[PDB]
């Protein structure tokens, strides 16, 4: 009957075509070479009944209220806490793109939400050991692959956005990355301070503390 | 640039299959005959995407996080916000089966999830100028029509769910119904209460006010 927490979970945050996905898979990468045996999940799932809802409101195929739409992305969260707490507990880790605080980012940045009741529905999920802000300037990747496709992707709205994920800026678990450098500097940078990390099995922590 | 809300706002509250849809349609009747304007709604609504699920996680034909079909079912009550301003600034009326007391007495007491937990994502809905609860014992209901279909309509859960909405049981807007009489009688309560209404346009008032 152990019920600790024997994996790491690390979630990669930022702005839309910032590297999230590059860098998460190079951390992947390098950790099943390193022998850690781990597993790649992102935020939202679109994959679910709850995340079909999801893509269609980010490809403006629907629209909805800005509380629904809030509140669904918080349900697709809370439907990997089952598959999340089963892996840590297997000592797997977890690299994750997108957790939570794009939550506050994004409902509260651009859908102008009060940042409180953003936060509400998302406490008591599952906290990670670390999160990595891979951090560009609002204007700095409009010129990526097929940028401006999907529904948050103006700069005007990525300027709110890189705004309001100000406020984790100064927390603990809270890793700004520059992320206008080569992809091998950001990956460097990434794997030298995952290697400062603590590998003994410990207690769960949850959102928001 | 009117926005005072003209129409009034009742909601029926209950257990299940304790009369809410034949009391709510009894006082739609009763309206549109004394010539109010009035708008039959009721939550969930199965209709859109969210109801889909929501409908399916009732029929017992999928299963889900406790967390998410509870954001599932304040999802839905969101989608409708629009809708119910909109007939409230016009004057029409709107009687509902079912509101946010539904997610505490549910979520919270046939799911076990914190109370003030699942009244957060409810929080700045458009409050109700009553709510009529249908009072019947736990035991009551289990021979009417079709019982024991859906997922909590078993008599140990309609327990739990009935300590549950004590929570309410005190409140002003909350008006207890012995829902164990004769259609004609409850109806004749609901009536009685329901003339003893200002017609007034005034502000709206939101959840938890
Ligand atoms: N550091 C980088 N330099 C140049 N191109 C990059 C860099 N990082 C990512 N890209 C490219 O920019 C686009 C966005 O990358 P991606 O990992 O999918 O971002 P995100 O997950 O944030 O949406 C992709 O075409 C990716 O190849
Ligand atoms: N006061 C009553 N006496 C006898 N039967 C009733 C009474 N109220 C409702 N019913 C019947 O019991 C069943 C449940 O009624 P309904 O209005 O659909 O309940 P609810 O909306 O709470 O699910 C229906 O068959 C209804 O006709
Ligand atoms: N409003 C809001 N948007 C979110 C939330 N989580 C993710 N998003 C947005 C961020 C991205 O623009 C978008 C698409 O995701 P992607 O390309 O996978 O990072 O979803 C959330 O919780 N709230
Ligand atoms: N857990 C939970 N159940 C709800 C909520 N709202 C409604 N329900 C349940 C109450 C009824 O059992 C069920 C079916 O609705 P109905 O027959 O229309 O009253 O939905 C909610 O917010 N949370
Ligand atoms: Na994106
Ligand atoms: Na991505
Ligand atoms: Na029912
Ligand atoms: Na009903």
């Amino acid at each position: 009957t152990d019920d600790k927490k024997k994996g790491k979970f690390i979630v990669f945050e930022g702005l839309d075509r910032s590297g999230k996905s590059t860098q998460s898979k190079l951390l992947v990468e390098y950790l099943k070479n390193n022998n850690v045996e781990v597993k790649h999940l992102y935020f939202p799932n679109r994959e679910t009944g709850i995340g079909q809802i999801i893509s269609k409101y980010l490809k403006m195929e629907n629209s909805m209220s800005n509380e629904t739409i809030h509140l669904l992305f918080s349900a697709n969260r809370w439907e990997h806490m089952n598959e999340i707490k089963s892996l840590l507990l297997k000592g797997i880790w977890v690299v994750c793109d997108r957790y939570a605080y794009s939550g506050v980012a994004y409902s509260s940045g651009a859908l102008n939400l009060n940042k409180t009741w953003c936060m509400n529905p998302d406490q008591g999920l599952i906290k990670p050991d670390v999160v990595f802000y891979l951090n560009v300037p609002p204007n700095y990747a409009q010129n990526r692959s097929d940028y401006g496709e999907e529904i948050y992707e103006k700069v005007e709205t990525q300027k709110k956005i890189y705004e309001t994920y100000k406020h984790f800026a100064h927390e603990d678990y809270w890793i700004n990355i520059d992320a206008t450098r080569k992809i091998e500097d950001i990956h460097n940078d990434i794997v030298k301070e995952v290697t400062k990390i603590k590998v003994e099995p410990e207690e769960f922590n949850f959102l928001w503390s």
